[PDB]
DNA sequence: CATTTAAGACGTCTTAAATG
DNA sequence: CATTTAAGACGTCTTAAATG
């Protein structure tokens, strides 16, 4: 059921920051955040690692849940 | 500095496996492993994580090293 | 034989416009 | 306004051929 992009957005909403603010922490645009959250694309390896740090969770959690 | 792909190859050689056998463990072709090792491309998010498990090191070690 | 090169399909980013 | 859509450049894969 649950997609990675849904967990990315839940974790960003928990921080209460905008897509642009998260993009800035990660080193990508607000649009890349948006594409990830909507499961349009998935983050590449370097961006997944930066995202999981900004989000304070592990890459595995983002990728596969729990 | 040392590139991620040289770290991938050094770790694979430690394990004494061919690129095809690593590929099998990760879920990609031997060519993808060749591409990564030669820094032609970098693994995407899901592949980087699968690669790090198959190699028993962390995603951060692969991407950034010590 | 193991690995690299090549070509090409599809994925992951970018900025600007549109939407709500 | 924040976000999503659009258009488009370069990135990541696959198989087949070439290389050694
Ligand atoms: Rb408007
Ligand atoms: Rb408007």
């Amino acid at each position: 059921t649950q997609l990675m992009g849904e967990r990315i957005r839940a974790r960003r909403k928990k921080l209460k920051i905008r897509q642009a603010a998260l993009g800035k922490m990660v080193g990508v645009s607000n649009v890349a955040i948006s594409q990830w959250e909507r499961s349009e694309t998935e983050p590449n390896g370097e961006n997944l690692l930066a995202l999981s740090k900004a989000l304070q969770c592990s890459p595995d959690y983002l990728l596969k849940g729990d």
